[PDB]
């Protein structure tokens, strides 16, 4: 079976998505307190 | 008191900005690890 790969392959897929899914709510926080910063004048 | 509430909500978006990049790092060593 060579599945191995292929299950490795998916894995690193998943940890991709989550990564992406890290990295853009992470620019919302920095554009949110940065938001605040405006806001407080 | 109003003053103070400012502050606050600056220290939240640090601790959840630090936190994030915490997971980050974790999802990281994962996937390096994943490279066997």
């Amino acid at each position: 079976d060579g599945l191995g790969e292929e299950i490795e392959a998916k894995a690193k897929k998943i940890l991709e998505d989550y990564d992406k899914q890290l990295q853009h709510l992470k620019k919302q926080v920095e554009e949110a307190k940065k938001d605040f910063e405006e806001w407080e004048k």
